[PDB]
C-alpha cells in the first residue's frame, strides 16, 4: 500500500508548493493512517516474542518518502488556506518564513521571530492550525491493554482512528488535515521504530529527514518526534551533529529569505530581513555556526549574494546599513580573532570580482547615491555610505582574503559613477567616491594605484572642463558643488604627487 501511495505521489512535488487539489482525500490519509497503525502493532508484537530484514529494508525507503510527502500535504493545506484578504510569490515567501519558523529544540529564535512578523491574518491562521491537534484519535501503544479490545485489538484501535477522521470531517476549519496532522504523527513514530534496529537505515539521509521536519511551523506535530529521531542518529539534542545540522538548515533557510524571498512580491515584510541578518551576525559570533557559514561561502559567493540582493532598491537604505554591518563584523572579528573561518569568507568575496557589472553598479549607485525623495533619512545613507568605504578599506589590507581583483573590480565600476557625480553635477557623494576610489589605490600600494593615478588625472580634466564655464565663474565670483568637487580632486592629486616623491 505504501508503493501505491508513493507512486501515485509521482505528480506531487517534494521541494515544491502542491497545489490545495493535490492533497490526497481524508480516505487514503485514513486508509494510510491504518495501514501504518496495523505495520506498527504487528511489528511491536513480533520483537517482543523475539526478545525481518528486508521487511525493514523496505519498509524504512516506503515511509521515509511518505512523510516527506506528507510534510509537504500539511504544507499545502496550511498555506493554500492563507486568506487572499494571496500571490503563488508571496506564498512562496510566507513559505520559507514558516519553513524557517522551528517551534522545538535549540534551533534559534529566527524562526519564532520571521513566524511572528508575518501580519495579522496569516499570525491567525498558523495560530488555528496549531490550534487543532491529533486529540480524539487513539494515541500511541493503546494496544497494550488490547485498546479494551478482546484478542486481536488492532482492528478496534483503527475503527477509532476512522471515527477520529470522520470527526474531523465534521470540522469546518482546515478539516481534512485535522487528520493529515495524525498520519504524519504516526508515519514519525514507526519510522522512529524502524530507525531503532539498524536494518539499512541511511543516517544522513533520515538525518535531514527529521531535520526539515522539525525546524518547520507546518509540520509541529511531530516535530518533537523529529527531535527524538535526531537524538537517535545526529545524538543528544546539545550534541555537535545535532545542532550542526539545526543550525545548518537554518542558515539556509535564512538566506533563502534573504536572496530567494527579497522581493516584495514573497509578501514578506523587511522586518524578517533585518532580524535573521541580526541572526546571522549572531552565528558569526558562536565558532560552530560560524564556520559551518564558512565552509558553505567559501564553496559558493553566497554571501556575495547577500550584498547583490542588497542591490534590490525595493528594499529600505535600513537594509543596506544592515548588511553592511554584519560584512563590518565579518572584517572585524577577523581582525579582533582571527581563524580560518573568516580567512574563507574573504576568499567566497574573492567571487565577488566576477559578478553582474550592471548589477554590482546598480548595488553601488544604490549606497552612493541620497535621494531624500524616497530617503528621508539622509543620515542612514550617509552611515551606508562609510560602512562601504570600511569595507573597502578591509578587503585593500594585505592581509585581506578578498584579494586584488575585487578591489580593482569596485575602483573600476565607480570610475563611471564618479563621472556621473561630474557630468550631471552630483557634488554629494562625489567625495566620498573619491575617497573609496582612493583606497583602491591604495590597494595598489605595491601592486596598483596606477588606475587611480590615471583615473584621478581625467577627472581633474573634468571638473577643469566644468568650472571652465564662465557664468559659474561669474555665479562663484559673486555650480559650487562643482567647486568644491574640482577643489578635492586637486587636493588628491597634491596626495599622489607627495607619494610618487615618496617613491
Amino acid at each position: 500500500y505504501f508503493a501505491r501511495q508513493i507512486s501515485s505521489f509521482c505528480s506531487i512535488d517534494c521541494t515544491t508548493i502542491l497545489q490545495l487539489h493535490e492533497i490526497p482525500s481524508l480516505q487514503s490519509i485514513y486508509t494510510l493512517d491504518a495501514a501504518i497503525s496495523k505495520v506498527q502493532v504487528s511489528l511491536d508484537e513480533h520483537f517482543s516474542k523475539m526478545a525481518s530484514s528486508e521487511i525493514t529494508k523496505n519498509l524504512l525507503p516506503a515511509t521515509l518518502q511518505l512523510i516527506d510527502t506528507y510534510a509537504s500535504f500539511t504544507r499545502a493545506y496550511l498555506l493554500q488556506n492563507f486568506n487572499e484578504e494571496p500571490s503563488k510569490e508571496k506564498l512562496q515567501g510566507f513559505a520559507a518564513v514558516l519553513a524557517i519558523g522551528s517551534s522545538r529544540c535549540k534551533a534559534n529564535t529566527l524562526g519564532p521571530t520571521l513566524v511572528q512578523n508575518l501580519p495579522s491574518s496569516v499570525q491567525t491562521v498558523c495560530e488555528s492550525w496549531n490550534n487543532i491537534n491529533t486529540n480524539e484519535f487513539p494515541n500511541i501503544g493503546s494496544w497494550r491493554n488490547a485498546f479494551a479490545n478482546d484478542t486481536i485489538p488492532s482492528e478496534s484501535y483503527i475503527s477509532a482512528v476512522q471515527a477520529a477522521h470522520l470527526g474531523t470531517l465534521c470540522s469546518q476549519s482546515l478539516p481534512l488535515a485535522a487528520s493529515l496532522k495524525h498520519t504524519l504523527l504516526s508515519l514519525v513514530r514507526l519510522t522512529g521504530d524502524l530507525i531503532v534496529w539498524s536494518d539499512e537505515m541511511n543516517p544522513p539521509q533520515v538525518i535531514r529527514t527529521l531535520l526539515p521536519l522539525l525546524l518547520e511551523s507546518s509540520t509541529e506535530s511531530v516535530a518533537e518526534i523529529s527531535s527524538n529521531s535526531l537524538e537517535r542518529i545526529l545524538g543528544p539534542a546539545e550534541s555537535d551533529e545535532f545542532l550542526a545540522r539545526v543550525y545548518e538548515k537554518l542558515i539556509t533557510g535564512c538566506y533563502n529569505i534573504l536572496a530567494n524571498h527579497a522581493d516584495p512580491n514573497s509578501g514578506l515584510d523587511e522586518s524578517i530581513l533585518e532580524e535573521c541578518l541580526q541572526y546571522l551576525e549572531k552565528q558569526l559570533e558562536s565558532s560552530q555556526a560560524r564556520k559551518a557559514m564558512e565552509e558553505f561561502f567559501s564553496d559558493s559567493g553566497e554571501l556575495v549574494q547577500i550584498m547583490m540582493a542588497t542591490a534590490n532598491e525595493n528594499l529600505s537604505a535600513k537594509f543596506c546599513n544592515r548588511v553592511l554591518k554584519f560584512f563590518t563584523k565579518l572584517f572585524q572579528l577577523t581582525e579582533k580573532s582571527p581563524n580560518p573561518s573568516l580567512l574563507h569568507l574573504c576568499g567566497s568575496l574573492a567571487q565577488l570580482a566576477c559578478v553582474e557589472p550592471v548589477r554590482l553598479q546598480a548595488w553601488l549607485t544604490r549606497m552612493t547615491t541620497s535621494p531624500p525623495k524616497d530617503s528621508d533619512q539622509l543620515d542612514v545613507i550617509q552611515e551606508n555610505r562609510q560602512l562601504l568605504q570600511l569595507l573597502t578599506t578591509y578587503i585593500v589590507r594585505e592581509n585581506s582574503q578578498v584579494g586584488e581583483g575585487v578591489c580593482a573590480v569596485l575602483l573600476g565600476t565607480l570610475t563611471p559613477m564618479a563621472t556621473e557625480m561630474l557630468a550631471n553635477g552630483d557634488g554629494t557623494g562625489f567625495p566620498e567616491l573619491m575617497v573609496v576610489m582612493a583606497t583602491l589605490a591604495s590597494a595598489g600600494q605595491g601592486a596598483g594605484h596606477l588606475q587611480l593615478h590615471n583615473a584621478a588625472v581625467d577627472w581633474l580634466s573634468r571638473c577643469k572642463k566644468y568650472l571652465s564655464q564662465k557664468n559659474v565663474v561669474e555665479k562663484l565670483n559673486a555650480h559650487v558643488m562643482i567647486l568644491e568637487c574640482t577643489c578635492h580632486i586637486m587636493s588628491y592629486l597634491a596626495d599622489v604627487t607627495n607619494a610618487l616623491s615618496q617613491s
